């Protein structure tokens, strides 16, 4: 099935998922000089104080930290969004080397990794209905660069040894995603898609300008995960990023002058 290799990677996805060549695909290069400051954007509100994580899972493509989204607990609102969007999971994309790994780029610059906090529009009742809607999802994207360690990431790093291979999962309660956010909430926003199959065009992207720093040791631990399942030949989980896709005349808006 789909993946990140020569015979099943991004350049192949369109055969099973023809929307891969659609009009609002992600990620994109963010040309900072062409993005326009928008005064109509309201302040961005990230309210993660009551977030309740449940579990972490290796799905053969990345790892997902899942949240109990049955009550309004961890919500994103404001900015380009109408109403409230509820956090359901986060995951990362990263490289085999520090000079690549992010999905969005900034004036063609690639970061070592990118964090996606996935939220669904509460107007639609749950995630599954939300991904049938052009305003169903909001994904908060955060770049990672290699430098000083991110202490709030260490709990994730330390659990990865227990979910090395595809299909493994572990209990993962009391994880605070506030520990993964940079100081500034300045952002770029544009309409796009999921960056993995099924590549659904339901996302309002909100990409923070300020990266977080993580240590070389932290990202090296991400690169020790496996795409394959237990008892299968080892394929390290690296380069699980889709490259930038055509903007197709969409407009990227900036929240900062
Ligand atoms: S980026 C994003 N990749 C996925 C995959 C499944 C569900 C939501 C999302 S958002
Ligand atoms: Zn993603």
């Amino acid at each position: 099935h789909w993946g990140y290799g020569k015979h099943n990677g991004p350049e192949h996805w369109h055969k099973d998922f023809p929307i891969a060549k659609g009009e609002r695909q992600s990620p994109v290069d963010i040309d900072t000089h062409t993005a326009k400051y928008d005064p109509s954007l309201k302040p961005l509100s990230v309210s993660y104080d009551q977030a309740t994580s449940l579990r972490i899972l290796n799905n053969g493509h990345a790892f997902n930290v899942e949240f109990d989204d049955s009550q309004d607990k961890a919500v994103l609102k404001g900015g380009p969004l109408d109403g409230t969007y509820r956090l359901i999971q986060f995951h990362f994309h990263w490289g085999s080397l520090d000079g690549q790994g992010s999905e969005h780029t900034v004036d063609k610059k690639k970061y070592a990794a990118e964090l996606h906090l996935v939220h669904w529009n509460t107007k639609y009742g749950d995630f599954g209905k939300a991904v049938q809607q052009p305003d169903g999802l909001a994904v908060l994207g955060i770049f990672l660069k290699v430098g000083s360690a991110k202490p709030g990431l260490q709990k994730v790093v330390d659990v990865l040894d227990s979910i090395k291979t595809k299909g493994k999962s572990a209990d993962f309660t009391n994880f605070d995603p506030r520990g993964l956010l940079p100081e500034s909430l300045d952002y770029w926003t544009y309409p796009g898609s999921l960056t993995t199959p099924p590549l659904l065009e339901c996302v309002t992207w909100i990409v923070l300008k300020e990266p977080i720093s993580v240590s070389s040791e932290q990202v090296l631990k991400f690169r020790k995960l496996n795409f394959n399942g237990e008892g299968e030949p080892e394929e390290l989980m690296v380069d699980n990023w889709r490259p930038a896709q055509p903007l197709k005349n969409r407009q990227i808006k900036a929240s900062f002058k």
